[PDB]
């Protein structure tokens, strides 16, 4: 009937920090959307788009913001330094949250920098967008979004961040911190790296008077949506979930080499077989 | 008048891609007979239903009351030979044979030695991961890439035709050797599918009794697997068919996975990111 988030900081406002603003707004959310950014560019569009109504570079000005959600939006590897400042500057009822790609430990040291206040999230939602100019007032709709609650989670603030994400449109599920690395780490940092190291193969496979990037029309195009992706977000992805990938990387390895022995020993039923269930699982899900 | 030139045409292939080479070539204005051969009956009944072929039959004997004067091989790769045998003595000395087989080298002479003079090899860079003639387009080709690899024995009347035939369904037509292409295609389209099989026989060796990881699609993995649910039989064919190449492009992968993986292992930050730029480049786009 009557409610309680009165001040919304968007911490880090390019393209997801941005869709949450514009989104939180379209669900019929009245009080301030507020910005921080150490880019006072992300911040000058943000706010010639209606999409915040107030920003700054100070990490000091905040304060005089009185935030009491956070929504942490900026790369992974920023979020631990952005929190240390935010628990000095925060009120004990503020409720801190993020849409980082990365949960695990990450969640842990959050917990114990900003303590009761931090709510681990994940929207698996994204088109690969770099920046606010491109941010959506719609990504959420019928999305995954996924909370990492632990056992030291405030029970009430994991009951806000979800109402949050579900007037947004998210479809909210519970993960460990740890099953979420291990499920992502396979499920879409695993692709992403196949898809990056794909892209290096044609550049060193090409020859002067060969160009293989004027062939893309027999199976490599999906993969140039790569080319969309940012750089900074996956160093910062690949880095913080170091284990996992590794470890992603090494099952896929294990499958691309059964793949090639079915080719050399030059199978043919069971090659036949292997592609037939990999088509199987794969329409599945489509 | 003009075309006393191709009157009588065979699709050996019924499928996805027969189907959409006798939908563009009647859409472009031929008036002849399009005939087909299938070793599955269905595929003729569904083909002559749809208005795809006039006639058609299972049996390879009856293509000699349909008198073809110039014959499209589309089905698997590794069916041409066999077949190529029985047409060597059913058709006449001035009949012209192409594909649209996705593999080159060997397998073109091959057929120049079967065939002789009638044999010019082809391949559209066109087509999708559907299988069956009911998925057929009349467009499938505009604006598409057509590779045609002639050798020192190809008939240079033959290649004119058929290079205008490509041309008068929108193919746009160049020339490479067989050899050239198999490598070109080998690393551009047969390694992108070997990766994108091998990423979804990931996710299967992978699931836990804890966990079903086809349940989570949305971060990455949807996207770049559409070709994953290619037809089984149809990439069987061209991984033997192109295995010298195939291995030689995984292997090439595999040195870049390789380097990836060790820039996240040591943690180096900055080759990291540039060698995720590498996306980046001008090469690749749309
Ligand atoms: N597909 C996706 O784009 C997607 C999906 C799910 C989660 N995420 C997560 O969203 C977060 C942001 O991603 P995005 O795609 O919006 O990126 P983006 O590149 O548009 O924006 C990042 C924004 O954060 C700002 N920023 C960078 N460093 C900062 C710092 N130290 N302090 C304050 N602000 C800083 C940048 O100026 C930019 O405005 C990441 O944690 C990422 O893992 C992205
Ligand atoms: N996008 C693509 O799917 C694509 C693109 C370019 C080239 N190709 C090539 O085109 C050919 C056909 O591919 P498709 O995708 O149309 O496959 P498809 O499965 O749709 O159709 C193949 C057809 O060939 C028939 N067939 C199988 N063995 C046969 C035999 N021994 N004799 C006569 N018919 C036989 C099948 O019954 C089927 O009707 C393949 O050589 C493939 O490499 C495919
Ligand atoms: O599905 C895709 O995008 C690839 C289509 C495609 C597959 C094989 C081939 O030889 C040419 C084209
Ligand atoms: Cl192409």
């Amino acid at each position: 009937k009557s409610l309680s988030m009165q001040n919304v900081l968007i911490v880090g406002v390019g393209f997801m920090g941005g869709s949450f603003a514009k989104s939180l707004r379209r669900s019929g959310f009245k009080g301030k959307i507020y910005g921080y950014d150490i880019n006072p560019e992300s911040i000058s569009k943000a706010v010639d788009l209606g999409i915040i109504d107030e920003g700054t570079t100070s990490i000091a000005k905040v304060e005089d913001f009185s935030p009491d959600f956070v929504m942490l939006s900026s790369p992974v590897r920023t979020f631990r330094e952005i929190a240390k400042k935010l628990s000095y500057i925060l009120s004990e009822d503020a409720t801190v949250t993020d849409q980082g790609s990365v949960k695990g430990k990450l969640v842990y040291d959050l917990e114990n920098i900003l303590g009761k206040r931090f709510v681990g999230g994940h929207p698996i939602a994204g088109t690969e967008k770099s920046g606010v100019e491109y941010s959506l007032d719609n990504l959420y709709e019928g999305k995954k979004v996924i909370l990492t609650p632990t056992k030291k989670t405030d029970k009430k603030r994991l009951k806000l961040v979800k109402r949050v994400w579900e007037d947004v449109g998210g479809v909210v599920e519970y993960m460990s911190p740890e099953l979420h690395d291990y499920v992502f780490g396979v499920v879409s940092h695993l692709p992403h790296a196949v898809a990056f190291a794909l892209v290096d193969t044609l550049i060193h496979m090409s020859t002067p008077e060969v160009d293989l990037f004027k062939y893309p029309g027999g199976g490599f195009k999906d993969f140039t949506r790569i080319a969309k992706s940012d750089p900074i977000m996956w160093r910062d992805i690949f880095l913080e979930n170091k284990e996992n990938v590794m470890k992603a990387i090494e099952g896929f390895e294990k499958s691309l080499n059964h793949l090639k022995e079915l080719i050399v020993r030059e199978a043919e039923e069971e090659l036949v077989e292997y592609l037939k269930e990999v088509k199987i699982k794969r329409m599945e899900i489509d």
